[PDB]
């Protein structure tokens, strides 16, 4: 098992800049790299990463995605003066050249290949390449949009050639549309390319009709190119998360990529002069976290855009924070996506439904408390105090009047919760219990007693659990076998077999996560009554809430389920996964029941009365 994150950066890619007046290219400055790395240094993130050195991409590696005529023309630019460089730059659109840019372009490409080699050789779990110039706009025989060579298209073709990868997922969250990547893998069904981008009904650069939602791919690649056009500026965190939940993640998990490559352009963040969006840098901590269960965590984040020399460093730090497994920050104020974003999401879902059936529509980190003497990852530890025992005796004499082991388990619940909420010494925990009712009441009430306003309960089992949801401070997601209808607005009951896994995955991405993210709980309470081999992806993705503070209760000892739950809470890589009509009908009925209160469930524009 690989560990650690690779950080590939070199100050040499800062040794080229614009040498003439060009208001279109004035934003792409060398200070973008320096501010980024210095931000990672100030927060101590760069030191926690393995600094894999950069290298030059060879001529054959560059020819994987570019023609010999274009490579030879760029190869001649190191010998040009400023006048010849300006004329050469004028031959292309929205790009400038420099005596050192060909060198730096080969360094940006090689740095990306170094990142791919590091992740694929299991030398690191994931990694980021702070490179310059960006790449996602450059095409086979043209420089375009500040880009010389397509570093991400290099990574995918390099991974296919040198690792026999059949499925790669490219996620381009740069605010511009990487048309170079789309062109490269237009007919390629092995490289699924997703891209949201400021479009404004084709009025924004690069002003391409094939940047619209209607471009799904050509030939055998139909359905493996997904464009989400933002037609209004000011897209928020809710717009981005709705894009992931209702477009990207369901297709990504069904695709099951063997490698995830991120065209990480942070011009889609708040404050950037080009994107003009309103997504906080914290959203990128979640954008990568929601993708980390894919490809066993093998993620290659590659820098593209981002031109606000303040939000860029903050967004880079948030992305590295999540790559290192640090607890994701809580996102508040989430709600429905705006009408323009819902229109875009609905349009891309409809056109992609012919290729992904889930879009069709009707007309110490972890503390472990096993049973006494059960007898563990290096970032885990075991478990009482005088105040804990006195509180347990008070709860017993008050509510549970008239067993030493169960009372000991309740004391473990209290100590684990006190160590999770009242300090940063422990992030999450898992406890094996016997009596469910008493343990659930103690966990929930003590969690609400300590500073935890809202609690997201995730109970997998049948029967009614002692948890009142008619107050707003608790939301119950119950994965059961029998149907209990759905009355309370604070209760999402799902009663989903072979397709059960996929149905649960669809219900997790399209219902559970949007509700949980808008709910923004201070603690997640997982309960499993005595199939559940999707718990790892559930536990990993549910850790995006409450700064990862999750307490799991397991009724009955299951060495497989206990080890899986501890592995997921500790942050180890999640193994990949490789849909009944009654299940999707029950899911959409639950959506129609709850989307009025939880607008993040909406993937279609609402029809007014
Ligand atoms: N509006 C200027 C412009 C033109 C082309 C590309 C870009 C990027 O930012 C690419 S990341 C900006
Ligand atoms: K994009
Ligand atoms: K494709
Ligand atoms: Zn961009």
């Amino acid at each position: 098992a690989a560990s650690g994150s690779a950080l590939i950066f070199d100050e040499e890619m800062s040794r080229y800049k614009l040498l003439w007046t060009d208001p279109e290219c004035e934003i792409e400055v060398p200070e973008r790299l320096t501010v980024s790395y210095e931000a990672l240094r100030t927060h101590g993130l760069a030191q926690r990463c393995k600094a894999v050195p950069v290298r030059q991409a060879t001529e054959q590696e560059i020819l994987l995605a570019h023609s010999e005529e274009y490579l030879e023309a760029v190869k001649q630019t190191p010998g040009m003066n400023v006048e010849e460089l300006m004329a050469f730059s004028k031959k292309y659109n929205a790009v400038y050249f420099h005596q050192n840019i060909y060198h730096c372009a080969k360094l940006a490409a090689g740095a990306t290949l170094q990142l791919v080699d590091s992740v694929m050789k299991r030398e690191v779990r994931n990694g980021m390449a702070l490179v310059r110039p960006p790449g996602h706009h450059s095409q086979r025989s043209a420089a375009n949009g500040f880009c010389v060579f397509n570093n991400v298209a290099f990574a995918a073709l390099y991974a296919k050639k040198n690792y026999n990868l059949n499925r790669i997922l490219i996620v381009d969250w740069d605010v511009h549309h990487g048309q170079g990547i789309q062109y490269c893998f237009e007919e390629d069904p092995s490289v699924l390319y997703f891209s949201w981008h400021r479009y404004e009904h084709q009025s924004f650069w690069p002003n391409l009709p094939e940047s619209d939602y209607s471009s799904v791919g050509k030939g055998k690649g139909s359905g493996f190119n997904i464009n989400l056009p933002w037609n209004k500026v000011g897209m928020t965190n809710s717009d981005y998360l709705a894009a992931f939940f209702h477009v990207l993640l369901p297709v990504a998990y069904e695709f099951d990529p063997e490698l995830v490559i991120v065209s990480a352009g942070f011009d889609s963040a708040i404050g950037d002069p080009e994107g003009e969006m309103c997504a906080l840098p914290e959203i990128f901590a979640h954008l990568t976290h929601l993708l980390m269960p894919l490809a066993a965590g093998k993620m290659c984040v590659v820098l593209e855009g981002g031109y606000n020399l303040t939000s860029l460093g903050q967004s880079v730090c948030q992305t590295v924070h999540s790559l290192l497994g640090d607890p994701t920050p809580r996102i508040s104020g989430l709600g429905t996506a705006c009408d323009s974003a819902l229109e875009s999401i609905q349009n891309v879902r409809n056109v992609q439904s012919s290729y992904w059936s889930s879009f069709k529509h009707l007309a110490v980190r972890t503390v472990v408390v096993p049973p006494p003497g059960v007898e563990l990852p290096k970032n885990c530890q075991h478990s009482i105090s005088e105040s804990t025992a006195k509180e347990v005796q008070r709860i017993r004499d008050k509510h549970f009047h008239d067993d030493q082991n169960i009372l000991r388990s309740l004391g473990n619940i209290i100590s684990v919760l006190d160590r999770m909420m009242r300090s940063d010494e422990v992030c999450n925990g898992c406890v094996v219990v016997s009596d469910l009712s008493v343990s659930v009441q103690c966990a929930l009430q003590h969690a609400l007693t300590e500073p935890a306003e809202r609690v997201l309960v995730v109970y997998v089992g049948d029967g009614e659990l002692p948890v009142k949801t008619n107050d707003g401070k608790v939301f119950l997601v119950q994965i059961c076998t029998k149907e209990t209808e759905d009355k309370c607005v604070n209760r999402l009951t799902l009663c989903l077999g072979e397709s059960l896994t996929a149905g649960f995955m669809q219900a997790l991405l399209g219902l559970i996560l949007p509700v949980a993210y808008e709910f923004n709980p201070a603690l997640v309470l997982g309960i499993v009554e005595e199939l559940m081999r999707v718990w790892g992806h559930m536990t990993c993705l549910i850790q995006g809430l409450a700064r990862g503070r999750m307490l799991t209760l397991l009724q009955g000892y299951d060495k497989d389920l206990l080890e899986l739950t501890v592995s997921a809470l500790s942050g180890a890589s999640i193994s990949p996964l490789g849909p009944k009509p009654e299940d999707v009908e029950m899911m959409e009925k639950q959506r129609q029941r709850l989307q009025e209160r939880w607008g993040l469930l909406r993937c279609t524009v609402s029809e007014s009365w």
